[PDB]
């Protein structure tokens, strides 16, 4: 049936790595995760490994990360107020591998539970 | 700093009409609203408007709505076990429009709050 249709927000002081957030890129509301933050250097290795501030992080075991051959540059250095995120289907590469990290005003909030039917 | 990175889930009866989703097209993880559902008809009109069984919408007043034209035909029927997703920036055309209804399993779940920076 009819739903009201209105989405809350719930305000909070900032951001963390690893929150579920949606963000804008190219006018395209997308969901990923907070993989960096400002000042770090995202790299890759070449068996398909993330590395920030050259370390593998360890909820980074479970993916396997290669570059979008149109992206930035790395070594990645995130700039200031920039969040550099990761779709967790790493496959789908059009995320900050191809934006670079995006400002805060491309990240629309964080996720914290989704409804879902059995 | 670090979060826990935990998604939680919240199990739901339903989804209704309006709700914010997740969905997934193309391995790719998008939000918009559920606008129909089974057994409904989707049309356009010429100037914009999205009509549901020969309807518009109240809440499609804010909306100017046009077709994919590699997307199905219109009129549209809306399938068994389906959701015809519409994005709330009309103008990224890339759901229902291009894809066509999508199944239970494509619908990741609703979000019903985001958490968000001032």
């Amino acid at each position: 049936s009819a739903g009201d249709g209105v989405l809350y927000y719930r305000l909070t002081d900032r951001y963390h790595i690893n929150d579920v957030v949606v963000y804008e890129v190219d006018n395209t509301l997308k969901v990923g995760r907070i993989a960096a933050q400002a000042g770090d250097e995202v790299s890759f290795t070449q068996e398909g490994g993330l590395l920030i501030n050259g370390h593998p992080p360890e909820k980074e075991v479970p993916y396997l990360t290669y570059p979008h051959s149109s992206g930035p540059n790395f070594p990645y250095k995130v700039p200031t107020g920039t969040y550099f995120i990761l779709n967790d289907y790493r496959e789908e590469r059009l995320d900050s591998r191809y934006y670079g990290a995006l400002p805060i005003n491309q990240i629309k909030g964080k996720i914290s539970t989704l409804l879902r039917v059995r």
